[PDB]
């Protein structure tokens, strides 16, 4: 009863988390995730500013509202070679990765390890959190709130 949860670099607060390396979270559960991790979604313009100190990822997240791909630098596989804050528009399918928010990182770049899921709660689930470095934190507990997301 595990779950792996990759997580990257703050930027203005602003990270990506990854559910067991696959696009695998809900709306609700990515709300969840980011509580958490005493985050919150991200809004446009904390993700464009998180953007412009040099945040991008290649993978679609949750911020409020929409799915995104912050990019920087062109790509052919990435966001179709956009850069800026690509928002995703047409898709059938609802499971994606989250960007989360947290107020109280460094303004700017922070690519230390994360170190703890501080506000997940009691529960029967090994979660792992896993740092790009390798790094790894694990505990027992739950974040998921709504049932169709168990
Ligand atoms: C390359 C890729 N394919 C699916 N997801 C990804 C990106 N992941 C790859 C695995 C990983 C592990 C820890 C922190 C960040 C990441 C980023």
């Amino acid at each position: 009863n595990q779950i792996d949860l990759n997580v990257t670099c703050r930027y203005a607060g602003v990270f990506h988390v990854e559910k067991n390396g696959r696009y695998s979270i809900s709306r609700t559960e990515a709300a969840d995730l980011c509580q958490a991790f005493n985050s919150t979604l991200p809004t446009m313009d904390q993700m464009k500013l998180a953007l412009s100190k040099g945040f991008e990822t290649c993978r679609y997240g949750f911020i409020e509202g929409n799915v995104v791909i912050p990019r920087i630098h062109p790509n052919a596989i990435c966001a179709a070679n956009h850069t800026g804050v690509y928002i995703l528009v047409t898709s059938n399918t609802s499971h994606y990765d989250t960007y989360c928010f947290n107020a109280s990182a460094p303004p700017e770049e922070d690519c230390t390890s994360v170190t703890d899921l501080p506000n997940s709660f009691d529960g029967p689930v090994t979660i792992t959190i896993v740092n790009r470095d390798g790094t790894r934190y694990s505990k027992k507990g739950e974040y998921r709130t709504h049932q169709e997301d168990i």
